[PDB]
């Protein structure tokens, strides 16, 4: 049990690095590995890694979480924030097991919007043990040479003593890279759903079949091992805000618009979501080679400024 | 970490009974509960509960595991061994979330035989992290007033250092009743799959979202807490031919379309391990169809099974 994700993350990284249960090479990928490993977080809103050597990218973090909320499988959205993700796209335009959005809101087993059913299940029966969003699908194993099979099995939500608890079940998790964004996204969905339900935040449990560090990540992982609060999302239904943020996300990503510090403050959005749009504008400055905006940076929560300053030190450091 | 399931079971039962995190009533069923709980078994073949006060039913245990291997959703098969299971059948003929058989071998998502795909996945890539049997289905929460929603999410198998390890992921588990037969069946499937693959047995990991004791079981649960012969190993190799023959006898004995004396059972053309399983079904047929109990049958069984039968049906085998 850990207070914040960062303590859990580093503890697990050290466990696998120094006392791996196995060294093997699934699909030819040499790894250190522990089996059946997990942790409990007391404060899931504190979901970020702030160790500078890790260079956690808070823009990618929100982009991935919002890509899920959009229900999209499209590669162009997410590859803008992480170009290497295209290696898991077989068709050059969509992702499969990596795209949790359609698994959540239109799962290929029946076209089901599972988030809606979870919300209704917990409204009719607050004590329910059934409020599960399934991610994995039985047909992913049916064809050989699938380059992108979902590694998350399911996400569960439970209301306990007025608080929404979350549990993520995964068959496998890259403990150095994937875990950072997976825990971010799952606790983001937990918090988003809690706000929608009008509840506080309970614990988050992460449970993983194979948790591993790729040998190709060892040097960076060693660097990380040798080495301010995350803001709370506003109460209530955040779907209207998410829709407006996604409109700005696409306009900024394609460089079809840009937002000054004053334009960002004038957005018709809660402050929390204004900061997310500001992160997309900062990212647009990087990607499309526009002037880094000192005023934008100064108005962000300190957690976000630090992430930006360490990730792109030439722009925001 | 525990050596055998019985140690894990009693430890967990004590945890939930004396130190529950929550007390609540999902779907109106008052319960003691802990969230996010599990254990590891170093020797999953030792999968049985022998505490006499528990009255663990080894006939049901094998029946449920073999019901799964048969791929069946039929209620008549399984309610014969556990009459109360009929409470979860909406149509009086089939089970839904309780019937893991069809989930394993012809899952509602595409009719996929996932056991074959897992075996093929692990044959092409022994180190695979993808060898998962999905149980739960997204449409189950869309059924209004669904009385039988799968509580197992998935089962995973991994070949690690020549041993087949298994992991059961559940969203919820009844720690008094369901855990006994779920861990039995899952470790049974693990061993069965390990024999087929020519591997030894590794650890079994059980991970559960809501682990709970229903208030209506509290009295029985403390009797168990207030209170060995070893479980036999399944034979090496592909056990599907034996399973097919055992399922033929299971159906004839359950419908009283056949019966076998102790000497007839000993002479069956089956490995000893499976002959004992057929003998358990013949003994159960003697109970449920009111035939003469065969004490000679009882004497030839492994002691673990003898104890189970003697405690469960003392008038017949006690
Ligand atoms: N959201 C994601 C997507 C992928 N992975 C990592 C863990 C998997 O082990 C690996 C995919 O390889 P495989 O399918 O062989 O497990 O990617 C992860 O940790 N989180
Ligand atoms: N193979 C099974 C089937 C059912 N259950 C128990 C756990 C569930 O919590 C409960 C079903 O109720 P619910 O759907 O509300 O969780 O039955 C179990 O432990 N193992």
């Amino acid at each position: 049990t850990f207070g914040t994700f960062q303590d859990a993350y580093l503890s697990q990284l050290r466990d696998i690095y120094h006392s791996p249960e196995f060294r093997n090479a699934p699909r030819g990928q040499a790894s250190r590995e522990r089996i059946g490993a997990g942790f409990r977080l007391l404060d899931p809103v504190q979901r970020h890694i702030s160790v500078p050597a890790r260079r956690a990218n808070v823009v990618f973090n929100f982009a991935e979480a919002l890509w899920y909320l959009s229900g999209s499988d499209r590669l162009d959205f997410i590859q803008y924030y992480a170009p290497g993700i295209a290696a898991y796209s077989a068709d050059g335009r969509t992702l499969r097991g990596t795209a949790y959005g359609p698994r959540i809101f239109r799962h290929p087993a029946g076209g089901v919007n599972q988030w809606e059913n979870v919300v209704k299940t917990l409204t009719d029966d607050p004590d329910s043990k059934r409020a599960v969003i399934q991610i994995f699908d039985p047909r992913e194993l049916a064809v050989a040479d699938n380059i992108d099979v979902a590694c998350t099995l399911a996400l569960q939500f439970l209301i306990r003593d007025g608080l929404l608890c979350g549990i993520g079940y995964m068959r496998a998790n890259d403990a150095f890279r994937g875990a950072v964004s997976d825990v971010f996204s799952f606790t983001f969905l937990q918090e988003f759903t809690a706000r929608y339900l009008g509840l506080g935040i309970g614990t988050y449990h992460h449970v993983v079949g194979s948790v591993h560090i790729y040998d190709s990540d060892a040097r960076w992982a060693e660097r990380v091992l040798d080495a301010p609060g995350f803001p709370a999302m506003p109460d209530g239904d955040n779907w209207p805000h998410v829709r407006r943020v996604l409109e700005w996300e696409e306009r900024l990503r394609t460089n079809a618009a840009r937002l000054s510090a004053d334009a960002l403050d004038a957005l018709d959005l809660p402050a929390y979501w204004k900061h997310v749009v500001a992160l997309f504008e900062a990212h647009r400055q990087v990607r499309h080679e526009d002037t880094p905006d000192r005023a934008l940076l100064a108005a962000l929560p300190e957690v976000y400024r630090q992430s930006l300053a360490v990730k792109w030190p030439g722009h925001f450091g």
